């Protein structure tokens, strides 16, 4: 199937980490598509600014809920308030991440605990809290990851862990949903370097690599999620999907089901 | 290069989850090899029994420290007491896991936090706490994972997440160690279905597949770790390493280093 921006006309969509970066570019894109949007981040001020440009762009409705995804209760509550506000949920975009600086891992157990709580746990809390509305609407989940969630690079050990943890968790859910004949899709978005101000500031004096436009990235995420693709690759190199694709895993995963007692699902 | 049991004669080795299963079989194997051993699990009684058979088998010294790896302070303290007790550390075997039952994921969030703390966080705490002794001894770390830490299967979503999180974290550490010319090796052990009573009980009425011997598994883990192999695959099928090997990732990981400022190391 080929994408049409009409696929998101009047659809109820949640976007995390929407104050800046890819989250913001996705909000703007959904707006132009005529969708109902609910945004989140910590900065109330930041959210207000994008929520204003959202309606200005063509959003069917635009609202925001400020808060920290470090707090699991907020993550669960944000989903319910947003579900009420839009009268259901069609697409859930899981984008937010806690601050990460590129440094060779020395210690800081609490930094690693924060990373897994924000980057990983909140995503499971939020997806669990959203799954009934998504079940009704036969909707989707966009799980934002990176190349570092499919492969290893130095100076991002806790970050890689959180992104790998998502792959394990959500790919399992995706299979479970499929085998229990539930039409809710899970789209894992594997991204390369994106030209967001935050990344550029963080790689300055460490990584040489060329970034990709945040506008084209955001659109590709929405496109793939709506087109109900299991995984979406967006990087400067055209070999990234061939190299990171893991067909062997796909084969292995398929035959695993053969050993299961069919009564289980 | 080929393995010789003399490679572990007089070596100071830590084993987690040593009261039963693969942990226990590894303790016994190290004992027969003439190594100094320190074991852990929650059951004081269980540990005593294996620590007795350990000396009886030929262990250079055998000690135990009971406790829950759910407690991050214990995890770091266990490593220091054990380091004192053996007068250093050569090999650190990270084996323990919190209880997991095969069920399609619903809403047990506190159980996911539990799985991530035990199965993943304690491993990072313990490896961080052990790394200086390992740096001095030019030693190794054995990170016990499964096929489910390289690929996806239904009914083990939080478990897969924790095992994928280890892959991301430790493979990063391995690269960091290598680039900073530190001779401490990280061996990720990817295992298939093993003859442990615990596994056998958990798959009953869900998975009908052939298990592998816990004795040959444990030995293969010690063998690979000592031979300083990056990853060790142990499963009934001989195609499991070709299928789960991910050469594309290996390629990608190498070229990533090209974009880094070498002086940062
Ligand atoms: N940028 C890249 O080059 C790149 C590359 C590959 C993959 N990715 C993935 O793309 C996604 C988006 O990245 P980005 O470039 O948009 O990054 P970004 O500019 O740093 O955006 C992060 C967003 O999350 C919010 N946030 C941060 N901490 C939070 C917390 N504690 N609770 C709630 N919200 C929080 C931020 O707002 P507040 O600070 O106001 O809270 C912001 O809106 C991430 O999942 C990232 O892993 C990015
Ligand atoms: N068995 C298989 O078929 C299989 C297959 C693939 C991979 N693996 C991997 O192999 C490793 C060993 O598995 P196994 O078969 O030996 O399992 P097992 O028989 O269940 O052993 C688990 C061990 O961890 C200890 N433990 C459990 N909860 C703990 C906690 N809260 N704090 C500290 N220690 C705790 C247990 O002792 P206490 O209960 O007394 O605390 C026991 O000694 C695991 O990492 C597993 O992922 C196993
Ligand atoms: O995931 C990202 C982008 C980031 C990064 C940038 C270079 C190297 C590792 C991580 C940026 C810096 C940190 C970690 C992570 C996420 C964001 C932006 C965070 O601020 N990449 C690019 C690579 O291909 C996968
Ligand atoms: O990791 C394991 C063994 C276990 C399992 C058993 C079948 C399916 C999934 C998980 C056993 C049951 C649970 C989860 C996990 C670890 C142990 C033993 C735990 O008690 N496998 C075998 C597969 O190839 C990877």
């Amino acid at each position: 199937e080929e994408f049409r921006p009409e696929m998101l006309q009047g659809k109820k969509v949640i976007v995390t980490g929407a104050s800046k970066g890819i989250g913001r570019e996705m909000a703007y894109h959904l707006s132009k598509m005529g969708a109902h949007v609910v945004l989140t981040a910590r900065s109330e001020e930041g959210l207000q600014k994008v929520v204003s440009r959202c309606l200005e762009l063509g959003a069917a409705s635009a609202h925001y809920i400020a808060g920290t995804m470090e707090d699991m209760t907020f993550a669960e509550q944000f989903i319910v308030k947003a579900g009420k506000l839009m009268g259901g949920l069609d697409m859930l975009i899981l984008n937010h991440i806690t601050q990460t600086s590129l440094s060779l891992f020395h210690d800081d157990i609490h930094s690693v605990r924060r990373v897994m709580e924000v980057n990983f746990l909140s995503y499971v809390v939020m997806s669990t809290a959203a799954l009934p509305m998504l079940k009704q609407s036969n909707g989707s989940i966009a799980v934002i990851s990176s190349l570092a969630g499919k492969m290893t690079q130095p100076m991002i050990a806790p970050y890689s862990a959180s992104k790998f943890a998502l792959d394990g968790f959500f790919s399992t859910i995706r299979t479970e949903l499929y085998i229990t004949k539930v039409n809710v899709s899970i789209t894992l978005c594997v991204l390369g370097l994106i030209d967001t101000e935050t990344a550029m500031k963080e790689i300055s004096g460490i990584i040489n690599a060329q970034a990709s436009p945040k506008e084209e990235c955001a659109l590709e995420i929405i496109k793939g999620t709506a087109l109900r693709k299991s995984e979406v690759y967006y990087d400067k190199s055209p070999l990234t999907p061939i190299l990171l694709g893991n067909p062997g895993r796909k084969i292995m995963e398929f035959f695993s089901l053969r050993y299961y007692n069919k009564d289980m699902f």
